[PDB]
């Protein structure tokens, strides 16, 4: 199977090395492609590329919204964008979304962000080889 | 005949898919069901699409637990306009079961609502598929 | 010529019974299809599908939203919904949506709901049939 | 030879029509003026996009003016979406003229104000259809439809 | 690839296109650039989207200025998803360069701030055109446009 991964420069922490890490040990012969784009409201065509002209079948992506309230909107409006990407391509894009606000300084954040990069690696993990782990999963 | 698409997630506290599968198989035990389970509510609506467009579902429902935090209620009306979307490119209903947390007091009235609502969200499935005359009867009122 | 009048169970007045009253009225031969939902967002597929599949020429969407802040959201992403169903098909849903917030006490709500319903449907009537009273009408006077 | 659409409400408060109407036949003499009045803001997208796709319009002027209420700002925010929409999916703009109440003070200022809009806003279709690169001259140049120029 | 769309306003207090075309002419000098003036920021995503589907531009650049008023700011959030949307519709980047009057202290700050701004995303598109692989170099650091890098 094949997995797209967009990130972005924007982003104070790289999201995308532990992501392939962890698809790699879960499914050794996986395939993987990486996209880079400026910032969080580039993501969604980037994605939608991916999954329409690359052949994967689904895709992450990472994205790092600022503390700002304009920052918030932006992420709002990208959020959408993906949406809608999913519904125009009835394939999974997995929003790997870590605010700034999140964490309580750098050290924390970089840790942070990378440990849920590897989780919703995991969840892509399932959606494509294990759907039926999910469903045992649901709700607690 | 009639399929129902169930499209749920792991991060509910509350299984609501169970709630409405019983509730669904009662009023009507010729229904088929199709199951999906994504992580979060923001995988909600490709999946109730992929089931309406792919997996021959006449009607999906969408469950969902949202947080209480602000940036929980854009999520979920981040969600709740991809599940319309999805509605209106598929000429199909998705029934939305979005239970938040700030709706019940504590845990255990949570769980009760969720019960609750998941069961009269199976039955207006129910209603839509086999008596949609039986809901203008209690129309506005 | 044909109306789809869409309503809900939620909403608390019978809109759907003053609009058809007032239609049937101003033109005696309008084909009128009705269709009720559960809530306001099961609308905007409803309005959609009697335009595409039941040939309704326009259709009116009629909903009695709450007060809360949850509520005024839900009727926000309903209107988008209404407004993408009609730019989808090149037809006019006509929205009666008259939020609890318009009206002190139900006496009054209850009035407002049914007035607004009548206005409403003479907009449809005139849209139908006599385009160039609106007009004449247009900046008010 | 090239067809303009308008659209206004009965809800507005000010006749916006009859300035852009008469500003393009000033501009042009010739241009087919297209017009319909439906109800409300909300009812503005799909009359556009109608007269886009149905009744061979170039382009269309949507005119609307939102009460002052937050309800009602939610609401042309509404339409505004609507429009956004319908020129995407038929590649040809609308002009969104909204003018809100809370522009203007008193009602010979929103009277004035509606005007002074509609008239700017036809004169932007007028070269948006005949000399696009004026357009270009006028780049970066604070140019506000209304109320005078920012100016850069 | 070989060619470039540029879409700016006539609202905007400042003239971002030329700084930005300045820069992909000397980053690639052979590159075909293409320009439509629109009057304000909501006018925006058409001009985009035909410039990706009419005239076969390979990317563009939308450039524009929000005000300082929350109505401003609606307008803008109004503006950048239908953006998005045409980006989706077609399978093309729109490179979204707004920058809002509130960002700068003075006029000569943002003058300075839109210029920059303009010329950094000139930059961007540069990479996602003819060096790709570089974006991925930047992955997860420190990059701002505009404002000076916020670092890893």
């Amino acid at each position: 199977k094949k997995v797209g991964i967009v990130d972005t420069t924007f982003a104070r922490v790289d999201m995308a090395s532990i992501a392939i890490k962890k698809l790699k040990e879960l499914s050794p012969n996986i395939k993987i492609i990486r996209k880079t784009v400026p910032g969080i409201k580039d993501l969604p065509v980037a994605c939608k590329k991916l999954l329409e002209e690359e052949g994967c079948d689904i895709v992450m992506a990472l994205g790092m919204p600022g503390k700002a309230e304009k920052d918030k909107v932006c992420a709002h409006e990208a959020s959408l964008g993906l949406m809608l990407a999913q519904l125009m391509t009835n394939k999974h894009i997995i929003e790997v979304f870590v605010h700034e606000d999140e964490a309580k300084d750098d050290k924390e954040l970089d840790w942070l962000a990378k440990r849920r990069a590897e989780e919703h690696a995991e969840n892509v993990y399932y959606l494509l080889f294990k759907p039926e782990y999910l469903t045992r999963m649901a709700g607690k």
